[PDB]
C-alpha cells in the first residue's frame, strides 16, 4: 500500500500537465464564442503556458537542490491546481492569460522534479524498473482521459472541463504527502547568474518561435528577440565555466554515448508528439467521429501500451536497451506502414483501426522503459537534478520541430492532389478526398523520422548491468 | 501436365547455372590438390566461366529473336551439357579453363532466353503468375541442392560433381523440346555493329575488374584494358543511336517507372546474393557444420521460400506491387536483426538458426514475385528480348559489387577486434571469437542496404492492373 501510494504520487504531474493541455485545446473553439477574444488571443492562451513553462523549466531542475526535492514537487503541483480555479473564473482575455502563466509556472517547478525523483526515492533495481513503468503509463492515462473528459463536459460549459483538474490535483498532494520521505542532506548554493541567463535565453527563444508567424520571421520584433536569445545563450555558457554548482554541467555530456541516448530521445519525442497530434485530427476531420467517441476508441491503446510497460520492465533487466529499443520500434514501424497503406475513410473501426492502434501501442510502451532508465544512469546525486530536466525539454522540444516539418509536408501535397486551405467543414468531397491522401502520405515521413531513431539507437551500448539489475 | 512441363522446362537453365557455380566452388579446393594449377590458377577457373557469362549475356537477348527463342535455349542448354563432361575429363589446367569458358557462353545464351519465355509463353494472368513463382523457386532449389551433392560426393572425387549436370539437363532439353511450341513470326535481322561492340565492352571491363587484384589496381594492364572497356562503350552508344533492331533500347528507359523497377533489382540482388555467400562462409567456418550438414541445414528455407512464393502469387491480383515488396521486406528485415543480435558461436539449431532463416525466407519469396512481374511489364514481344537480358544483367551485376564492400567491412573490423588476415584453421580461439562478431557486425550494413531498397521501391506506382490480373 505503501509502494503503489509513492509510485502514483511521482508521476501525477505527468497526468495533470498531459490532462491539462489536451482539455484546453478541445475547448478552445468555445472559448470564442463566450470571451470574444478573436484569433490573435486563440494562440495566446496556448503559447501564454508554453511560454513558461519551457522558460522557467531549466531553473526548476536545480531549485530542488537548495530548497528540497519533496516541498518542491508539493510546491510545484500546488500552484498548478491553483492556477486551474482561477483560469476556470476568468472574465475577460487578460485573466485567462496570467491565469495560463501561472500554470506554465506550477508545471516547470514540478515536472522536473517528478522524474529526478523516480532516481532517488527508488534504489536502482527491480524497485525502479517498475516506478520508470508506472511513470511513463499515466502520461498516456493524462491524454486520453483528456479526450473524454474534454469532449463529454464541454456541451455545458467550458468552465468546468478546467475545474475537473482540482480532485486530481488534491489527491496527488495527499498521497505524496504521506508517502515521501524528506531526504536530510544539506542545501547547495544555487547558481544565481547562471540561472538567470538561462531563464532569459529560453524564455526569449520561445517568445521569438511562437510569434514569428504572427508578425512575419522578418517582422523585425521576431528576429529582434532572436537577438536577445543568442546573446542570453553566448554569455551563458561563458559564465558556466566559473559557476559552482553548475545550472547545465557540459562536461557531464562528453563524446560517451550520454550523447547519443540524448540525442534520441529528442528525435523520439518527435516522433511520438506529431503522431498522436496528425491521428488525432485525422480521426475528427476525416472520419468524424467527435472528440466524446474518439477518446473512448483509444482506450484500446492505453490498454495496448500497458501491456508493453509492464512486459518491458521485468525484461530489461535481462536485455540491453539497445534490442529492446529496436525491438519495441520494430513493431511500431510495422504499425505505420499499414496505416499508410490501407487507412481510407469510410473503413470500419474494429477490424481496420483498432488493431494498428493496439500493436503500435505495444511498440511504443517496450521501447520507452530501456530510453527513461538509461537517460538518468550513472549520474549521482548531487546531477541527478539538471540531467532530469535536460532530458524533458529534449523531450518536449523535439515535438514542435519535427511536427512543424510533418504538416508542412501535408499542406503541400493537399495543393498537389487538388485541394484547399482551410476549414475542413467547407470542402466539396472532392477536396476531402485530397486531405485524406495527403494524411496517409505523411504517415510516410513520420516512419522515415523513426528509421534514423533506431539507427542512431545503436550506439547506446548500455549494459543491463548499468541501467538496471543492481 | 502440360504446364506442369512448361514451366519447368522454362525454367531449367537458373536450376542449372546456380547449381554449377556452388558445386565449383564447394571443390576449389581438391582442383589445386590433383591438376596442383598453383594460387594464380585458383582464380582462374571461376573467372573464366564469369568472363564470357557476362561478356556475351547482351549478344544472347536480341539471338532469339533472329533465330528463334526454343531453338536458342535447346541450343543454349545443349552446349552447357556438352562443356560440363568435357570439364569433367580435364587433363591439365589449360583444358579445364577451355572446359570452363564454354560453360559460360551456353549459360549467356539461354539464361536471358529463360525469362523471355515466361513473358512470351504465358498469357498476362493467373497463368504468367504461377510461371513466374516457379521460376524464382528453381533458383533457390538449385542453390541449396548444390551445397547438399557438392558436400555428399565431393569426398570420392571432384569428377562426378561435374557429371550431375548431364542427367539433368537431359531431362530440361526433352521437357522444353516436347512442351513449348515454336512462335510462327518473321524473323529481325540481327545488330552486327551494335552487337559486336557491346561483347568487346563488356568482356574487356570484366577482364579489368578479374585481373586488377592480382596485379594491381594501377598495374598498367588493368587501366591499360579499362581504356579499351570505355572506349568500346562510348563507340556502342554513338552507333546505337541509328540502329535498326537495337540491341539495348535506351528510348524505352525514360524517367517513368521502368527505372526506379530496375534499379531495385541491381540492389536488391546485390543484397540477396551477398547474404547467401556471407552466411554460407559463417556457417561453415564458425558454426563449423562442414557443406553436407549446411545444405541438409538450409532445406527449410527452400520450403519456407515456396510458400512465400505460393502466397504472393495468388495476391499479386489483388495487391500493387509496392504493398507486397515492402511486405515481404518487413518479414526479412526482422530476421536479420534478429541475427545480428543472438547469433553468437554454440547455439543451437532449431530455436535459433531455423527460426530467422525460415522467416527470412518467407519475405523473400513474397518480394520477388511482385518484382519480376513489373520488370517484365508494357514491353510487347519484338522488345521482351533485349528488355529481358538487362533485367538479369544487373541482378549479376550487383551481386559482385555490394559483396565487395560488406566484405571490406568485416575485414576491418575483425583487425580492430583483434584477429588475422588468412586461413580460419590457424586461429587462437581469442581471434576467431573477433570474426564471429565482425560476420554479425556486417550483417547490419546489409540491413543498411536492404532499407534503401525499401525507400525507392516506393516509387514503383504500377497497378496490379498492368503487372498481372488481365
Ligand atoms: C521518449 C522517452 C523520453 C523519456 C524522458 C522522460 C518522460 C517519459 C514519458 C514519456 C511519455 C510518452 C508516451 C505518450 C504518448 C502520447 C500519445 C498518447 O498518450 O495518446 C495517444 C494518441 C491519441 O491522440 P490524442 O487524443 O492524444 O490527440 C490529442 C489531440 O490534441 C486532440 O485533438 O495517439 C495515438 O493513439 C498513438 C497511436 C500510434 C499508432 C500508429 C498509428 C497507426 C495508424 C492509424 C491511422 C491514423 C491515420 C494515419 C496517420 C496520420
Ligand atoms: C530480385 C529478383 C529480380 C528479378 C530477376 C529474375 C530472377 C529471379 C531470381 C531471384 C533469386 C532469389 C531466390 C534465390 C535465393 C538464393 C539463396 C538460397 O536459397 O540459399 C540459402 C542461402 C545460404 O547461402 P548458401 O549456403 O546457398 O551459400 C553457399 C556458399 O556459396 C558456400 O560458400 O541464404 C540463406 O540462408 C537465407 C538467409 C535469410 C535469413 C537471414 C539470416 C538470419 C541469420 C542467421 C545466422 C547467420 C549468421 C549471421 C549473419 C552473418
Ligand atoms: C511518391 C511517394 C510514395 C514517395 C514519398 C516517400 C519518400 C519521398 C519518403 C520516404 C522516406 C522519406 C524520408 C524519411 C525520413 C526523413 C527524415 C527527415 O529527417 C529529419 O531530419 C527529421 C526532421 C527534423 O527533425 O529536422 C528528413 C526527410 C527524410 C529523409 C524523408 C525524405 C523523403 C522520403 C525518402
Ligand atoms: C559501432 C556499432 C556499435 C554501430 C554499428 C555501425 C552503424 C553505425 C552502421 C550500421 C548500419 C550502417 C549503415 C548501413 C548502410 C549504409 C548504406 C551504405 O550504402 C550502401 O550500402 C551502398 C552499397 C553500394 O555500393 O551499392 C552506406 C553506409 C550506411 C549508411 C551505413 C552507415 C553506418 C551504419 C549506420
Ligand atoms: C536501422 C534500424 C535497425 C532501425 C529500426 C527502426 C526503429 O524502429 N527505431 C525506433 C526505436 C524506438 C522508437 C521509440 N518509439 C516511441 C517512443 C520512444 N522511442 C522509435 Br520512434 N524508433 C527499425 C525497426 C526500422
Ligand atoms: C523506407 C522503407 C519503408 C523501407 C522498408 C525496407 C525493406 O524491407 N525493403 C525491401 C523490400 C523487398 C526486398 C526483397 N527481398 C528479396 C528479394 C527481392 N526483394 C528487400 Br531486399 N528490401 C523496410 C521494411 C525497412
Amino acid at each position: 500500500r505503501s509502494f503503489i501510494a509513492a509510485v502514483i504520487a511521482i508521476g501525477g504531474m505527468q497526468l495533470l500537465a498531459t490532462m491539462d493541455s489536451t482539455v484546453a485545446i478541445v475547448a478552445l473553439p468555445k472559448i470564442q464564442n463566450e470571451l470574444s477574444l478573436s484569433d490573435a488571443g486563440r494562440s495566446w492562451v496556448i503559447t501564454a503556458y508554453v511560454l513558461t513553462f519551457g522558460g522557467l523549466m531549466l531553473l526548476g531542475g536545480r531549485l530542488g537542490d537548495t530548497i528540497g526535492r519533496k516541498r518542491t514537487f508539493i510546491v510545484g503541483v500546488a500552484l498548478f491546481t491553483i492556477s486551474s480555479v482561477l483560469c476556470a473564473v476568468a472574465w475577460d482575455e487578460a485573466t485567462l492569460v496570467i491565469a495560463r502563466l501561472s500554470q506554465g509556472v506550477g508545471s516547470a517547478i514540478a515536472s522536473p522534479t517528478g522524474l529526478a525523483l523516480v532516481a532517488t526515492t527508488f534504489r536502482k533495481g527491480p524497485a525502479r524498473n517498475a516506478a520508470t513503468a508506472v511513470f511513463a503509463a499515466m502520461t498516456a492515462i493524462g491524454s486520453v482521459m483528456g479526450l473524454v473528459v474534454g469532449g463529454a463536459l464541454t456541451e455545458v460549459s467550458w468552465r468546468w472541463a478546467f475545474l475537473v483538474n482540482v480532485p486530481i490535483g488534491l489527491v496527488m498532494i495527499y498521497l505524496a504527502r504521506t508517502a515521501l520521505r524528506e531526504t536530510n542532506k544539506e542545501r547547495m548554493k544555487l547558481d544565481a547568474t547562471g540561472a538567470i541567463l538561462a531563464t532569459l535565453a529560453c524564455t526569449a527563444a520561445v517568445f521569438a518561435f511562437s510569434i514569428g508567424p504572427e508578425k512575419g520571421w522578418m517582422s523585425g520584433i521576431t528576429i529582434g528577440s532572436g537577438l536577445v536569445a543568442l546573446a542570453a545563450a553566448v554569455a551563458f555558457v561563458i559564465v558556466e565555466r566559473t559557476a559552482e554548482n553548475p545550472v547545465v554541467p557540459f562536461h557531464l555530456f562528453r563524446d560517451r554515448n550520454r550523447l547519443v541516448t540524448f540525442s534520441a530521445i529528442l528525435l523520439a519525442g518527435g516522433v511520438m508528439f506529431s503522431l498522436t497530434v496528425c491521428i488525432g485530427l485525422y480521426v475528427q476531420d476525416i472520419l468524424g467521429y467527435s472528440a466524446l467517441r474518439a477518446g473512448v476508441g483509444f482506450i484500446p491503446f492505453v490498454i495496448a501500451m500497458g501491456i508493453g510497460l509492464g512486459v518491458s520492465s521485468q525484461l530489461v533487466s535481462r536485455f540491453s536497451p539497445r534490442v529492446l529499443t529496436i525491438g519495441g520500434g520494430y513493431l511500431l514501424f510495422g504499425a505505420m506502414l499499414y496505416g499508410s497503406f490501407f487507412m481510407h475513410r469510410g473503413v470500419p473501426y474494429f477490424p481496420n483501426l483498432v488493431m494498428p492502434i493496439v500493436v503500435g501501442g505495444i511498440g511504443i510502451g517496450m521501447a520507452v522503459v530501456p530510453l527513461t532508465l538509461s537517460a538518468i544512469a550513472g549520474v549521482g546525486f548531487d546531477q541527478i537534478g539538471p540531467v532530469s530536466a535536460i532530458a524533458l525539454m529534449l523531450q518536449s522540444l523535439g515535438g514542435p520541430l519535427v511536427l512543424a516539418v510533418i504538416q508542412a509536408v501535408i499542406t503541400s501535397r493537399t495543393l498537389y492532389l487538388g485541394g484547399t486551405t482551410g476549414p475542413v467543414k467547407f470542402m466539396n468531397d472532392v477536396q476531402l478526398a485530397a486531405l485524406d491522401h495527403a494524411y496517409t502520405y505523411g504517415l510516410l515521413w513520420v516512419a522515415g523520422a523513426a528509421i534514423i531513431v533506431g539507427g542512431m539507437a545503436l550506439f547506446i551500448g548500455y549494459t543491463p548491468q548499468q541501467v538496471a539489475h543492481a
